[PDB]
């Protein structure tokens, strides 16, 4: 069974030095990630870090959550991210994807022990 910490890796993991796709990079992973099955998965960010460095955010900057949860974290360091929204003529199961390349401070909320990414809430 999928833990919530491996579900973190599949929806936001994306370790290299920034998106590299031969396509839209959205479009190409968002559906290989399985974020386009039951629908179109609206807003979703990748984060071409390592996993450590990630990992660690979970000691960084403590933060309210969107929804009123006290475990979400900044990051210190801006971090190399990419952004999909879905387009307006999107239409679930015809998913489609604007990409945002960026680099910002990403909020992630932790759980568990270890203690680790479970959630992506905002960059800033
Ligand atoms: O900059 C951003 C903003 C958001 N996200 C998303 O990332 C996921 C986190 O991972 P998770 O494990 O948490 O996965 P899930 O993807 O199942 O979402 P959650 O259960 O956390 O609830 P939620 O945040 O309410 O999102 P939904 O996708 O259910 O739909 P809405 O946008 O509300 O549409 P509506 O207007 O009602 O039709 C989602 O929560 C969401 O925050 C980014 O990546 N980057």
């Amino acid at each position: 069974k999928e833990t919530a910490a491996a579900k973190f890796e599949r929806q936001h993991m994306d370790s290299s030095t920034s998106a590299a796709s031969s396509s839209n990079y959205c479009n190409q992973m968002m559906k290989s990630r399985n974020l386009t099955k039951d629908r179109c998965k609206p807003v979703n960010t990748f984060v071409h870090e390592s996993l450590a460095d990630v990992q660690a955010v979970c000691s960084q900057k403590n933060v309210a959550c969107k929804n009123g949860q006290t475990n979400c974290y900044q990051s210190y360091s801006t971090m190399s991210i990419t952004d999909c929204r879905e387009t307006g003529s999107s239409k679930y199961p015809n998913c489609a994807y604007k990409t945002t390349q960026a680099n910002k401070h990403i909020i992630v909320a932790c759980e568990g022990n270890p203690y680790v990414p479970v959630h992506f809430d905002a960059s800033v």
